[PDB]
């Protein structure tokens, strides 16, 4: 039996046909209601009030969370179980954050091996690594610090780590490096060409335009290279991998020393010996991490550690750890990963608001969205439920967004007049780097977090006919023209805010996010776990990259039968 | 009365319903149906063979193009006519890039003068102060040539510009500066540190961490600084661009050094004389060039004609002008815009599929899609006809999207089983870095492109259940777990390959998207052309800009009514 046919799904119907007759304005006068949607965990606050639903309506949700045994499935997830029902696999992301002082307490036995074991054997190899890296123990060819790393990966393998790294940097060269204190503002004099600040680059596209991206005005004597991918085989990183090698080798001729400038995360290692990488420069993961879970793997934490120092990445391990035991013990109704991902069903089920907008008002998270996309969609954009029949009810939004005040003034048209959007704000109570001028009337972080409250309200209340012909009296427009200006607001909207974004809060906002997607997979009773939609895109490749092969060697190998559009596409491409 | 009472669209509902009954695997066998949607237009090729409809629903689809009288609402637009009915203006971006041979022939009168003449007085303004900054003749404070230029802009004054000049420098620096040839592959020896290499920073959102990411390594005598706002007013680039005035000069003291790094792009002469900026330094544009449609106008001209050089820019301008040409003159049937807008349109309206997934597989196209979000969900995210009366039915679709083959990597799995999402993918015959080893199969940017054919074909193609259990005949999964490997195809696609991105193609691609946009707007009778929903947020932010102000100065003003939530929050925030 189907989701839909729950009891609980189809009181959820009924009573989301009486929501939509419901003012956000009305509700938003209620201060119980307020306090009541109003979640606090450590240093944050998660705002829920600007959602289509009375306190009845979302104690409703939670008796849709009990009757899909959401809380039994995510037990099942932590405690090591083959979750991952059509790979039959372990789903482990949350045992790579587990500290060390609970190797014991938190044991996880997966064919006869506390898996704990092998978590902490890597992140010891890591700490050891990165502080070598960064204290000069280790040095390039030369003799000299590095001073550039380029990862390459795709997908899984670098849209975490490229989240965290623009989320963390500045906070790194401006408190730490720069040690800028709270009470000061317009440190414009903080020196960014100074030890330890190392040149990141991510080398994700087989495109040979980023392989230019990823080599511009660097030296090959200065430059660590990291390759990541499980088989170490993955099509596009290896034929990066091979082409930075080659790029390597045009200055760094020796063997020896070429291995002092490459490391892989792999566990394939036949093929990374192959590769020349040596023994001591392969950092291991497991099967039980998914690709768009593994940030928190030697994935993240090995160039992280390198950028940042590895009591930086433990600080974010730890936060991720604490938001991991919040969602694994919080009671469903005080549970924050569980209420957003009830909240993100409802309003696909209910309203069939098929859209996510994610919009961090924090420059520094210009690569949150990317991350939360994978994450999101991969996860969840399926069709066939955990009993492996096709389904046809909604599975995962589409997710989009841009930092405000960008997105702001971008889209938010559309998201004020056009088709209704849900979106999901975070902001933060302090800058990375604060301004503030004795004239102005506020600080530039307090002028971009007026807009921080105000869209949400703006959203929720709208503006009625009858306010814009009010405002019109003075006005004086053209009065037929008005019902262009009018909002019809019960637009939602989720606020997250928090203190701080330190490493420590990067981890409990990643955590946040991947415990979400884990708890609406279980919601829309799908496997979160595989990617079995990846497979026709790559089989399909490989018959055109053997028709290339043939074409531009003007060689005989293979079969072809391409339908009538691509053989005049060909045609075009090769001629 | 409404577009859903016209007798082509109540046929096209009718004729969506058969065509929903039918393959696209059946459709791509028929080469006559591949020949008929496949048009080409200089140097380029539109495939709208992966869309679910016959040649017959297409004419169809011209019909109602016919219905609405888009060609007589598409020249009144071109020739000048106050088309934008809510604001009583006109919308004449497409003057901008008529090239001077064509200023009397093509001549436009608005309040008794010649358009033409004040767009050539701004570009002839444009190529001398260009030129100068480019051959040191306009040097710095340090009688230096300048190294940076930082634009400060919000939504529409950087937008298109940096789509630009990410998806030229790497052209302009191989093509040009190294003259990298055709025949020629692996250019690693490029040099990136050179005359006419300009550092160009966009500063965009009003978060102080933007000022960060901005001023990073950048040495003020170096800095040329571009200020764009029409009105020399707006809220976030003001703020920003009086930060970065204190960050001049924290080095440059005197104001006649002070003119020489500061430019603005603006018709408030007043204010650009207040701010110190010199009469030379102002460029100006007009109330006729929508901020979205700015990029032909000063907005973009100015910053990427000294970026890569005004004869480039003319370049790009003669691309923009040629597609606008074949927009405004070539019949419906076969005009390459119109059955874009036709296909988005039909995609939404009939099928209600309410996303647009633009995947360039182009690197150097990374910040396209950002572009493209405002271009189109600002024009066309309305809920008002063009009769002022509030509608129900479908407007702009949410766009989104990420370069191939990163966006391939990321959230492919939800395009290929989850919702259906129409994509536009974007492709080159050539690569603005070409690699190719001896030893491969083949070249970089033919493994990029194996994917660009593959991914249109498993989209409209699929795989049955059946064509899964004959590979598991050797597979030998658990046979109920076969569904989850089931592609049910039918997701459509349209295909841009172009042969080169040179300046002139980028110019094409612009303007054929603009095109599409203004197309679409009419087809929706919807008004492209203004932004009323932008009004309410600002409003709100305003109310808690003065709150804050009195707050955190401890002194009271303005009466405060917030909802219970917001005073919550903002008690957060303030403590």
């Amino acid at each position: 039996m189907e989701i839909t046919n729950l009891k609980s799904y189809k009181e959820l119907v009924t009573l989301s046909a009486e929501e939509k007759t419901k003012d956000l304005k009305d509700y938003l006068n209620d201060k119980n209601r307020s306090e009541s949607l109003i979640k606090k965990f450590k240093n944050f606050y998660m705002d829920l009030s600007r959602q289509r639903y009375s306190e009845k309506t979302l104690n409703k949700l939670v008796e849709y969370a009990e009757e899909v045994e959401l809380k039994k499935k995510v037990e099942k997830t932590f405690m090591g179980e083959k979750v991952n029902m059509t790979e039959n696999r372990s789903v482990l992301h949350t045992a790579l954050r587990i500290p060390i002082e609970k190797i014991n307490t938190h044991k996880i036995i997966i064919d006869n091996k506390n898996v704990l074991e092998d978590v902490h054997g890597v992140l010891k190899k890591i700490e050891k690594y990165s502080d070598d890296i960064r204290n000069g123990v280790i040095k390039t060819c030369k003799n000299t610090k590095f001073k550039n790393v380029i990862c390459i990966g795709i997908g899984g393998s670098y849209l975490g780590t490229e989240f965290v790294y623009e989320a963390m940097k500045y906070y790194y060269y401006n408190m730490e490096l720069n040690k800028n204190e709270k009470d000061q503002v317009n440190n414009f004099n903080n020196n960014y060409d100074q030890d330890n600040v190392f040149n990141v680059r991510f080398l994700a596209n087989v495109d040979p335009n980023d392989v230019n991206r990823a080599i511009q005005n660097l030296d090959q004597y200065d430059t660590l290279v990291i390759i990541i991918s499980k088989t170490f085989t993955t099509a596009e990183t290896m034929l990066n991998a091979r082409s930075i090698k080659k790029w390597l080798s045009l200055k760094i001729k020796d063997d020896e020393n070429l291995s002092k400038h490459m490391v892989a995360v792999s566990t394939n290692l036949k093929l990374t010996d192959e590769f020349g990488i040596s023994r001591d420069n392969v950092f291991e993961f497991w099967d039980w991490v998914g690709g768009r879970f593994s940030v928190t793997s030697s994935v993240g934490i090995l160039p992280l550690s390198i950028a940042f120092g590895y009591k930086n990445m433990r600080n974010f391990l730890n936060g991720c750890h604490d938001m991991d035991e919040h969602f694994l013990h919080a009671d469903l109704k005080e549970n924050i990963p569980v209420l957003l991902a009830l909240t993100s069903f409802y309003n696909s089920h209910f309203f069939d608001y098929k859209n996510v907008a994610i919009l961090p008002y924090f420059q520094n998270l210009l690569k949150f969205s990317a991350h939360i996309q994978q994450l999101s969609m991969e996860s969840n954009g399926k069709s066939v439920d955990r009993n492996n029949q096709p389904i046809h009810y909604n599975t995962c939004q589409v997710y989009f967004g841009e930092p405000g005040t960008n997105g702001q003034h971008s889209f938010y048209q559309l998201i004020h007049q056009g088709q209704v959007i849900p979106v999901e704000l975070i902001g933060f109570k302090h800058s990375h780097f604060p301004i503030k001028f004795d004239k102005e009337v506020v600080s530039n972080h307090d002028e971009l977090m007026t807009n921080f409250f105000a869209q949400a309200d703006a959203l929720a209340i709208g503006k009625t006919y009858e306010q814009v012909k009010e405002e019109n009296e003075k006005n004086k427009m053209s009065p037929e023209l008005l019902t262009h200006k009018v909002f019809n607001g019960n637009r939602p909207s989720t606020l997250l805010l928090f203190d701080e974004l330190n490493f420590y809060t990067c981890g409990l906002l990643l955590s946040l996010y991947e415990s979400r997607i884990v708890a609406e997979g279980f919601l829309l009773n799908i496997n979160s776990f595989d990617q079995w939609g990846v497979e026709l895109g790559k089989v399909l490749a490989k018959e055109v990259r053997n028709y290339f092969n043939d074409t531009r060697n003007q060689k005989k190998s293979n079969t072809y039968n391409f339908n009538e559009s691509t053989k005049i596409l060909l045609n075009y491409y090769l001629s």
